[PDB]
């Protein structure tokens, strides 16, 4: 039996179960809404996501949800995460609630607004489109949210656009930061969508098992990246093997096309071979800040 916490505790008759959201093994994700979920009105219905285990699951797999529940807790509240907003433990299968964002993450809402398809692509017309002040400005709140779980305490350790959530004001929230340990990690594992982690991993992390902040600032290197290409695969047909062996030259991915010099040597610094040489979160969001400003939105 799982202790209360009434923090925390929803009442089970609260919570309207709805259609899934995400699979599947590492947790089922389902919409839902939550009849009175804040102190007053209890009359109002919120939009959440609701985390919760398949059928053939283990104790471990109950473990871990419980631990990223509870790490969610000790956290607390930040503008740029996923945040905690109930749960039910009681009488029944544990659901942890959490803030829905209704765009998914970041790397599909960044394919979704890319320009229409030419003759060369063919007819992605978008209903949707980012300016260069907007893309600055998912990086922003980004490198808020990692400033803020990194004064927390908290290393991510696997920062990528995958696990950064945009909710239905495009605000960018990170996801996934309350996960497991996990010793383990196979390089040659892939996402559903065909991408090794792997490439978004510090060489120091990658080969000696060092996850540090440093080590979540090259994660955001890549995100980096990410965004400016608008989606953009790293390392597209580099296999495992062969990405090792990049790292080693010391090669570096190439600047994206409308990307500024200043904001590639973002990239670049977050990239440093020495972790200690690397910027801060703290001081990106303030890079960022300043940058943001002084980007224009016209284009
Ligand atoms: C056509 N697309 C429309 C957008 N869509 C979509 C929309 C929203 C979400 N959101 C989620 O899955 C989500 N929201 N909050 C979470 C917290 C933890 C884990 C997952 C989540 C996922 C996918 C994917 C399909």
């Amino acid at each position: 039996e799982l202790p209360e916490d009434p923090r925390w505790e929803l009442p089970r008759d609260r919570l309207v179960l709805g259609k899934p959201l995400g699979e599947g093994a590492f947790g089922q994700v389902v919409l839902a809404e939550a009849i009175g979920l804040d102190k007053d009105k209890p009359n109002r219905v919120t939009k959440v996501a609701v985390k919760m285990l398949k059928s053939d699951a283990t104790e471990k797999d109950l473990s871990d949800l419980i631990s990223e529940m509870e790490m969610m807790k000790m956290i607390g509240k930040h503008k740029n995460i996923i945040n905690l907003l109930g749960a039910c433990t009681q009488d029944g299968p544990l659901y942890v609630i959490v803030e829905y964002a209704s765009k998914g993450n970041l790397r599909e809402y960044l394919q979704a607004r890319r320009p229409p398809g030419l003759e060369y692509s063919p007819s992605h017309n978008p209903e949707e489109q980012l300016s260069s002040k907007d893309l600055v400005s998912c990086a922003y709140q980004v490198a808020r949210g990692m400033e803020y779980l990194a004064s927390k305490k908290c290393i991510h350790r696997d920062l990528a656009a995958r696990n950064v959530l945009v909710t239905e004001d495009n605000v960018m929230k990170i996801a996934d930061f309350g996960l497991a340990r996990d010793h383990h990690i196979d390089y040659y594992k892939k996402t559903t969508n065909g991408r090794l982690p792997v490439k978004w991993m510090a060489p120091e992390a990658l080969f000696d098992r060092i996850y540090t902040h440093q080590s979540d600032v090259w994660s955001f290197g890549v995100l980096l990246w990410e965004i400016f290409t608008l989606g953009g695969s790293p390392y597209p047909g580099v296999p495992v093997e062969e990405l090792f062996k990049l790292l080693k030259e010391g090669h570096r991915m190439d600047k994206p096309s409308n990307c500024t010099n200043e904001l590639y040597m973002m990239m670049r610094d977050c990239w440093h071979a020495v972790p200690s040489q690397r910027p801060t979160f703290k001081q990106l969001v303030e890079d960022l800040d300043r940058i943001v400003a002084l980007t224009s939105n016209q284009e």
